[PDB]
C-alpha cells in the first residue's frame, strides 16, 4: 500500500524556510518583500486560491495585497494598472490571477507584468529561459511538483515519466524540468518523458504509464488515471483540482485525476487531493517573491 | 520495403515555392531579400553548409553573403558585426552558423540578433514564443522534419512519436511542435510524445520505439536505432549526420524492411534544413512580425 506524500506538510516546511529567510533579509535592513495580487471577476476557485496566497504572505512575513477589479474591466484598464504596479519600486512581485474573461488577452497580461516581478513565470522571457535551461522565475505548480518528487527523494534520472495534460503553465512547464539536463544551469531531472493530452487515445495512454517510474496527471479529468495503468511501486503525482458531486448525497466534493483509493493499493507512492500539490503552488510562490525581492535575477 | 523518403525532392518543391513567392513579392515593387551569413572558423561541416544555405538563397532569387571570420575574433568584434547588420535595411535575414569558438558565449549571440532578422528561431523570444504556440521564426531543422512528415502524408494526430535527443535547437523544437495542439495560432501535430536523451538506458528507449507510429532521431549516433526498435510500417526520420566509415542514426540498410517510411542520409532531412531556412528568409522580409 502507497506511502501518501502530504504536501500540506511540505507546504508548510517550505513556508517555514521562506520565513526565516524573510527575517533575516528585513533584519539586514532591507525593505519587506510586497507581493500584489490582481482579481478580475468573481471566479469563485479564484477567489479561494488568492484567499491561500495572501495569508501565506501574512504568515511569511510578506506583505500583500489583493486589488480586485469588476470583470467588465478593459484590457487597457488592466495593462494601466500592471504598469503601475511595475514602476512602484515597493512591489517585488506581481501576479494577475487566471483565467481573466475573453475580452481579455491572457498572453498580452502576461507580458505586461515585469519579468523581474513575474513571479508567476509566465512571461515570455521567463518562458524562453526556462525552455532554455537558464536560471528563470519558475511557475510555481511546476516547481510544487519537481519539489514534492526532489524533497521526497523519489529519483528521476533515467526513469520513465509520462505527463498527462500539456497546457502551457502546468503540463509543459512539468514537462520540461523532468526531462532536461541535470548539468545545465537551471537542473532537470533527466528523465524520459512522454506528453499525452485530449488526443492521447486511451489505450495508448494505458500503454505508456504502464512502463512509467512516475505519473504526474495534469488533465483535469476524474478518474483518467486507474490501478491497472499503474505498475507496482510507481510514484502517482496528481495535480488536477476536479469538483464533482459526491454519488452518496451528490454533495460538492474535491477529487483529483487519479482514482485515489484503487491506485493507493499498487502505487509506491501517491499525493492526495486536496492537500496534496495546490499547497505547494503555494509555497512555490511565497519562494518566488522572496528571489524577487532579492533581486538575483536581474 | 520501405517508402524512402527523398528530403532532395521535397526541398526541390519548397524551394520552387519560396522562388515563386520572392518573385511576386520583387514583381510588385519591393525590395529583394538579402539573407547576411556569418561564419566563425574553420569547420568543415559549417564551411559546407554555409554554401548549401547560400546556393539555395541564389537560385530562389534571396541576394546572400558570408562574412567570414576567423576563429580568433573576440565576442565583441562579432556582437560589433551583429548590431551592424541588424540596423543595416538591406538584410532581411541574419544568421551565425554553429558551433561557435569555445570562447564565445553562444547564447549571447543568439540573443543579440534582431528577432525580426532571426531566421534560425534561436533568440530566446523565437524560443518562448514557439513554447507558447505562437507565431514565430520556426528551427529550420525542426520545420524540415515536420515538413517532411506532413508532405509525405504521414498522420500525426492521436498517435505515437518518440524523439531521441533534446538539443535546444533541434529535438526539444521537434517535440514541441509534434505534440502541440493543431488549433494553436502555431499548429502542432497533435501526436503523443516521448523525449529521451543520453540518460535513457536503450532498453528503456526500445520500450518506447517499439509503440511507435513515428520515430525522429537527433542524437548524434551511428546505427542507434536498428529495426528491432521499430514496430512494422513506422516512419522513421533520421536527423542525424554522422562522419564514419556520413550516415544518420538509423541502420538504413536494416530497417528498410520493417519500417514503412524512412529518410536517407546523405539526402534526407538536410537539404530540407537549407529549404526552410529560405521560407524564413521570404516571411522576414515580408515583415510580417
Ligand atoms: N496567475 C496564476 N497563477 C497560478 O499559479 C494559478 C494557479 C493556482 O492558483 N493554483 C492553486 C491551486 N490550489 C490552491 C490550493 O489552495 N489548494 C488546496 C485546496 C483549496 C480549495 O479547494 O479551495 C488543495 O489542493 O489542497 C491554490 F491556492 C492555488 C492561477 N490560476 N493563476
Ligand atoms: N545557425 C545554425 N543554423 C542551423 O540550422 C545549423 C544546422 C545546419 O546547418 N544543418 C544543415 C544540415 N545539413 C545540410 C546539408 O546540406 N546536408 C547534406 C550533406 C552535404 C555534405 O556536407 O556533403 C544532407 O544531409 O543530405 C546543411 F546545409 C545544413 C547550424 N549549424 N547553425
Ligand atoms: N542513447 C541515446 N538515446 C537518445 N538520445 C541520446 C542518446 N545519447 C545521446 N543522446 C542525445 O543527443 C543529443 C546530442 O546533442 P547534439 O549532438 O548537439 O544534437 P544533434 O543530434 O541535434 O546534433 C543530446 O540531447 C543527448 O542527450
Amino acid at each position: 500500500e502507497a506511502v501518501v506524500i502530504s504536501g500540506r506538510k511540505l507546504a508548510q516546511q517550505i513556508k517555514q524556510e521562506v520565513r526565516q529567510e524573510v527575517e533575516e533579509w528585513v533584519a539586514s535592513g532591507n525593505k519587506r518583500p510586497h507581493l500584489s495580487v490582481i482579481l478580475v471577476g468573481e471566479n469563485p476557485a479564484s477567489h479561494s486560491y488568492v484567499l491561500n496566497k495572501t495569508r501565506a504572505a501574512a504568515v511569511v512575513g510578506i506583505n500583500s495585497e489583493t486589488i480586485m477589479k469588476p470583470a467588465s474591466i478593459s484590457e487597457e484598464e488592466l495593462l494601466n494598472l500592471i504598469n503601475k504596479l511595475n514602476n512602484d519600486d515597493n512591489v517585488d512581485g506581481l501576479l494577475v490571477q487566471l483565467p481573466l474573461p475573453e475580452h481579455i488577452d491572457e498572453r498580452r497580461i502576461c507580458n505586461a507584468v515585469s519579468p523581474d516581478k513575474d513571479v508567476d513565470g509566465f512571461h515570455v522571457i521567463n518562458v524562453g529561459r526556462m525552455c532554455l535551461d537558464q536560471y528563470s522565475m519558475l511557475p510555481a505548480t511546476p516547481w510544487g511538483v519537481w519539489e514534492i518528487i526532489k524533497r521526497t527523494g523519489i529519483p528521476t534520472l533515467g526513469k520513465n515519466v509520462v505527463v498527462a495534460g500539456r497546457s502551457k503553465n502546468v503540463g509543459m512547464p512539468i514537462a520540461m524540468l523532468l526531462h532536461t539536463d541535470g548539468a545545465h544551469e537551471r537542473p532537470g531531472g533527466d528523465a524520459t518523458v512522454t506528453i499525452s493530452h485530449r488526443y492521447t487515445p486511451k489505450e495508448q495512454l494505458k500503454k505508456h504509464t504502464i512502463l512509467a517510474d512516475i505519473v504526474i496527471s495534469a488533465a483535469g479529468i476524474p478518474n483518467l488515471i486507474t490501478a491497472d495503468m499503474i505498475k507496482e511501486g510507481a510514484a502517482v503525482i496528481d495535480v488536477g483540482i476536479n469538483r464533482v458531486h459526491d454519488p452518496v448525497t451528490a454533495k460538492p466534493k474535491l477529487v483529483g485525476d487519479v482514482d485515489f483509493e484503487g491506485v493507493r493499493q499498487k502505487a509506491g507512492y501517491i499525493t492526495p487531493v486536496p492537500g496534496g500539490v495546490g499547497p505547494m503552488t503555494v509555497a512555490m510562490l511565497m519562494k518566488n517573491t522572496i528571489i524577487a525581492a532579492k533581486k538575483v535575477l536581474r
